[PDB]
């Protein structure tokens, strides 16, 4: 993935758990010789997976838990590190934002040519609920999607309840989320 | 399962969709010949499963979402229908409630002698997170647990973020959930 993602991981853990802890994760992940991640360069997905693993072993939290936290963190990070205008343009409510999400990533992909973005489709089942379908080239990011949804809930001062109802990991076609909102 | 569970399914579907909707579901489950469920009497699990599957078909929604909504409904149902004191005694917080859940189900077991309760163990990864291990004699109730946890979220005015990280339905030992909370 693009170094932006790894910068953001680094950023979250350094603020929440300090630099000594990050140094350890950096060491344990096998990236002692990398001074900094370059935001607009594309790294192997391995680098992100080894960071999450090393972070899980250092922090003693399951990877999937850190994915939830990093999903939420990513909504604040992107607003503050040069994509706040783009975020705001994607909508004024949780449901409008999710409808616009493929569009946002298309806009991102102009400037990030090696982007493998996620594919999102919304089924609106009421004015307070929807089914969100998530398709990806990558596995195991469903917990991150859950965190992102809660961050968008906080962003739009909106109560939100998310439950994953279909699991690629369990042999369904693709990840599906049932979402309820104010 | 004990009749209380099927009473609550009936009570949920009746309250949100009307008795004709329920009467349709009742019929297609093969349970035309049951006037009412006896709460403190044990039934075959078959009954609940047919009720879920019939209710899925009649309402036009996946069985998972019905288990999720029912899981939430149960926390409200138990408070009203004779187990509010017991609910209250089991805790002042979400993480405390889950630690007391096996003891709650043992207390229930005094009065319901053929209870096959769930087993829940908490591994607290921080003051705001846990790994919840759910063990059961039955398959397929994982979605209901998400619902239950959302009900407990509302009971205690607590924001809850849940992904399931391991699946009893596959070669893994039992269902695990990663949870973050206020
Ligand atoms: C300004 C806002 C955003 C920017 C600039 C952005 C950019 C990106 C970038 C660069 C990646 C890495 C893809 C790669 O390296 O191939 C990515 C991945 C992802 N983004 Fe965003 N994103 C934004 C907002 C969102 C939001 C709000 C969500 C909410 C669900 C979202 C969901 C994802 C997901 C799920 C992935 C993982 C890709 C996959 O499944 O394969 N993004 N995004
Ligand atoms: C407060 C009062 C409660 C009562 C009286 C109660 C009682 C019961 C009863 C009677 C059953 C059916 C088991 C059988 O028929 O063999 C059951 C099952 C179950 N209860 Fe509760 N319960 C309560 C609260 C909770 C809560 C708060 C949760 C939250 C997670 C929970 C989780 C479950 C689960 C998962 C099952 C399914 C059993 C299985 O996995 O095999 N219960 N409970």
């Amino acid at each position: 993935m693009y170094g932006l993602v790894n910068k953001a991981i680094q950023d979250m853990i350094s603020k929440h758990h300090g630099e000594d802890t990050w140094e350890a994760i950096k060491q344990k992940a096998g990236l002692e010789d990398i001074d900094f991640f370059v935001g607009m360069e594309a790294y192997s997905d391995d680098v992100t997976y080894h960071l999450v693993g090393a972070a899980s072993e250092v922090l003693g939290k399951p990877a999937e838990e850190l994915l939830i936290a990093f999903g939420e963190y990513w909504v604040t990070y992107t607003s503050e590190e040069g994509y706040g205008e783009l975020l705001a343009s994607a909508g004024d409510s949780l449901p409008e934002f999710m409808e616009n999400l493929d569009n946002l990533h298309a806009r991102v992909g102009l400037s990030f040519p090696q982007l493998r973005p996620p594919a999102f489709e919304c089924q609106h089942t009421s004015s307070k609920s929807m089914e969100l379908h998530y398709q990806s080239t990558r596995a195991g990011l469903a917990p991150m999607v859950l965190g992102l949804l809660h961050g968008l809930g906080k962003r739009f001062q909106t109560k939100v309840e998310v439950t994953q109802t279909a699991f690629r990991e369990t042999g369904e076609d693709h990840d599906i989320f049932s979402i309820k909102y104010e």
